[PDB]
């Protein structure tokens, strides 16, 4: 595979591509003005050293911030309304905090906490303005727990991990389907309108497993509580041995790649290095010659569909995180 | 005056210089192997986007970590023994946390908090192996408060601010001297052996005032409590109007520059922009063409004495922080 330096080089070229096209108000170059086009922008650009561009995204995000600490608009994609509303808020919180925008991160994180279910520790899938039944999903919960870790709200993160453990233990038929959603009481939801990963098919949505694995590994690093490492380990084993090969190939495999790279640094287990290396190389090989990522776009374009802009920022982050955990893991274990 | 982009470009040249000379275990190229040569390295290199190099510093720091969460050795400079012991620990905590090394940041910050005076909110000036009288100083307290902000221990940060307010109110002769130390009871220490800035002379040590100003501004950003903004602006106006011109010229003026840049973004007051621009430009002007900063050396050296290496990482950080707060302040206020 490719070396940590090569993975980082790919991330930097994509970051440069984004910053060259950033708008004067700080928005990233999306064909639609929606928060789901740039929610990873602060954190990704900061990791690439583009701190003025990252702070410009913070300025743009601050201009959207409502008195309750939410960014309810502009939102268009249904997954950011009633599947995992808080997916945007979680990365916004992390990016703001690492930038030292402590007022923005406090306000964002305090809103995120209002959508926690205090009975289960899960985080509600649908936003305040979106009618729903109080269901909570693995992605809202994992990203909110990760934002809790970055902002030092470790008890909130521990509670999120409790929910993930209940969701995992409660699976009715895990060898065929991962039901990523629970009802407001914590029972796993199997209705057709609830996210379900067909683990024996090559149809994506693997990040509903991979993001929990990454969060739980970071929580273990923060706490040294082996219960969290055990659950992250079980989820990685699930993806590696019970899931279709698409789990480490689909566009959403970066989350599992990052979890694997962190688990390698913490445990030294070579399978984790192999998983992270393979995913990092795959993402590197799919990069356009210009710097962005897209499964369809092939030209020298000035902007991107929101999903490709999000993917481009996401892969800046995943390649950086994989690269630094592989490099330090090699120093520690090899 | 240099533009925010130019300040950042200077930081990046220095960061490249450091990374090119980094040692295989992650230590930075110091002529002596001491923690005071590299304590700002994790945070500085991360801000520059050199996350693998920053993680390598974290690996080195982790290998020195003792069971109590301290790094008592290697230390040689007396200021890092009995004047502001925790100055090293504070930057290590911040750099570890921003990298997501949550076990490292938890352990470092927990040790820092064992040195807090629960009656005054100050942090003890002398480390565990160093005898002393329990005195607490403004630099130990402000960097520990900033580390508390980054790790989410906001009550600790508020207590640190209380100590700084008491120190400021209790000054017996602020026109001539800033007494930066209080005894274990919280009373300002005026004895011959306690750090004191000669504010009407050009003799340095201005960061005993400038770092509190930076920390208090960050705490105001985190809480919106105008009491902290008022104290921060008291300190800035003190340095601007009552202190020697050296306060904005000495090698330690970068802390005040960062405080001014943040105050400009938060308040729009043009004088703060002027102070930050002036300090940023002065630091850029002093940079070696080869990328480092040094009090005495010029030309293409392979390494630096610890104080110059510390100053080089420090100015990566300050130029980056000044640049991004000036850039965002211009966006917000114009
Ligand atoms: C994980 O972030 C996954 C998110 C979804 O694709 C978003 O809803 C659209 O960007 N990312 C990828 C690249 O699959
Ligand atoms: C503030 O960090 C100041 C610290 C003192 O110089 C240290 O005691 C020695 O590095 N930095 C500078 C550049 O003045």
């Amino acid at each position: 595979g490719n070396s940590p330096h090569e993975l980082k080089n790919a991330a930097q070229r994509a970051a440069d591509w984004l910053v060259e096209r950033q708008r004067p108000n700080g928005a990233l170059p999306s064909r639609t003005a929606v928060i789901e086009s740039c929610y990873k922008g602060m954190w990704a650009l900061h990791t690439a050293g583009h701190t003025q561009a990252a702070s410009a995204v913070a300025d743009y995000v601050t201009s959207l911030l409502q008195p309750d600490g939410d960014i309810p608009q502009p939102r268009e994609e249904r997954y950011f309304l009633d599947v995992h509303y808080l997916y945007a808020n979680g990365y916004l919180t992390i990016g703001a905090h690492v930038l030292g925008r402590f007022g923005l991160s406090r306000k964002l994180m305090s809103f995120v906490e209002t959508m926690r279910n205090p009975a289960t520790g899960g985080f509600r899938s649908h936003g305040p303005a979106i009618p729903g039944d109080g269901r909570c999903d693995s992605v809202s919960t994992s990203i909110s727990g990760l934002a809790a870790l970055y902002t030092g709200r470790v008890d909130t993160a521990r509670s999120a991990a409790d929910f993930l453990g209940s969701l995992w233990v409660g699976q009715p038929d895990r060898k065929n389907v991962f039901h990523a959603v629970a009802d407001a009481s914590g029972a796993v939801l199997t209705s057709d309108d609830a996210v379900a990963v067909q683990v024996r098919k090559a149809e994506g949505d693997w990040y509903f497993i991979g993001l929990p694995a990454f969060f739980l590994t970071a929580l273990y690093e923060a706490t040294e509580d082996r219960a969290y490492l055990d659950l992250a380990t079980d989820l990685m084993t699930y993806m590696d041995e019970d899931c279709d090969e698409d789990a480490f190939v689909d566009s959403s495999c970066g989350k599992a790649g990052v979890a694997a790279a962190l688990l390698y640094r913490l445990t030294g287990r070579p399978r984790y290095r192999e998983i992270a290396e393979g995913i990092g190389t795959l993402l590197c090989e799919r990069q356009s010659p210009y710097g962005y990522w897209s499964e369809e776009e092939t030209g020298d374009v000035a902007d991107l569909f929101w999903g490709d802009l999000d993917m481009t920022a996401e892969y800046v982050l995943w390649l950086d995180l994989i690269g630094r955990n592989l490099a330090s893991g090699e120093r520690v274990w090899a």
